[PDB]
């Protein structure tokens, strides 16, 4: 039952076989009953090594197909279209999961937002090896629900919630990457970093570790985006 | 074919798809030519990654296991019998390869101790897993197997030879941990690091960087299986 499968995870995670961790959470899904914020952590854990499995052999693969021979063409191809099955696979079980039970049953505007956060990526995940008519449809999916969950976050969290910041994280990685929209990429990114500055007092303990690192992460992206991000050297006379 | 299973598996190694890997040189093997070097690298690495992961996954939640309710006993017995299973089918397609494919096809007599270790090897994987009247038997193919390939390589292997030096090491080890007889498992291990040491002109510049490093892998476990190893601060001030 829900009990034994998230201790049976526990084990699954601690061993590093994310597949039965991701096999584990789908059935605690499945359930029908609204994960809790622990359980929402496993499964989501669960499937970004499960994915990110896929993208990252992917890219290798690509890149090997890129850098060549016909043999070579042929081979390369052949298992780049295997492992875009399998990553297509375990995206389609995410964000059915999403459709069908976490977003419905997203009672909290918080756990709403990460659950539409994470249609957003997931459609993201198919944007990267999406090809001919479907890409066009499955760029807008992501866009939709990262929009929906951004509109929400604006409204319900403050500047500093890591979940707020970790969002405008990854749609500015849209917007970058997938869109290939650089204006507005670093806009984003730059307004909630600057919007988050803004209200530092609003930081607490709780997530002083977790929002100073997206932040340094929304200005590692940001510097990256544009050129070398008009730095030059800097002492601790940097204000007037 | 051949060549097409090689290329594939060096896709499959590069994208760190160590399963596919596996499957590539398995049917490579089952050609029944004699592997070459490449190959016989390949498919070593191969199987190292793929039984690797079940053998620490298993370390895992055996340790789990002990560090434990009744509720948390039931979950991690079921589950290391699964990653038990799996690590055994793994353990029993290598022995099977080596029997019927790579020991009798092996020609030269440093092919020949590579393939003897192997097995030594997979059955000391199985002896870490084995339990009851099988132990036994698994412990007696493991040594038979290492002290084959042990006799084979004194006599046609320089001291130096990095194939003799690990055949050694993973020999002392299995004296060591499957065994439990540290006289032995120590006095193999020195016996061998003193007898490269000894002959350290007999060293190329080809096999520096490999038997440099088997040697300090041999030292390091020595040290560690003597205690502090009888150590003292020591400075360029060491001979006499």
């Amino acid at each position: 039952d829900k009990n034994e499968l998230v201790q049976k995870a526990k084990l699954a995670e601690q061993a590093e076989r994310y597949d039965d961790m991701a096999a584990c959470m789908k059935s605690v899904t499945e359930q029908g009953a609204e994960l809790s914020n622990e359980e929402r952590n496993l499964l989501s854990v669960a499937y970004k090594n499960v994915v990110g499995a896929r993208r990252s052999a992917w890219r290798v693969v690509s890149s090997i197909e890129q850098k060549t021979a016909a043999a070579a063409q042929q081979m390369a191809r052949e298992y780049r279209e295997k492992i875009e099955t399998e990553l297509r696979d375990i995206c389609n079980d995410v964000l059915s999961l999403l459709e069908k039970f976490l977003i419905p049953n997203a009672s909290q505007a918080e756990s709403k937002v990460f659950y539409l956060k994470m249609k957003g990526d997931y459609y993201r995940y198919l944007a990267e090896v999406a090809a001919g008519d479907d890409k066009k449809g499955i760029v807008d999916q992501s866009q939709q629900a990262y929009q929906e969950a951004f509109e929400i976050s604006a409204a319900a969290m403050q500047p500093t919630h890591p979940i707020r910041l970790g969002l405008a994280l990854n749609f500015s990685v849209f917007y970058y990457e997938i869109l290939n929209s650089p204006e507005k990429a670093c806009s984003l990114a730059k307004t909630a970093f600057d919007e988050a500055i803004a209200e530092l007092d609003t930081l607490s303990e709780e997530s002083y570790k977790d929002s100073t690192l997206i932040m340094q992460l929304l200005r590692d992206n940001l510097t990256l985006w544009t050129g070398g991000g008009g730095l030059r050297t800097v002492s601790l006379g940097a204000g007037a």
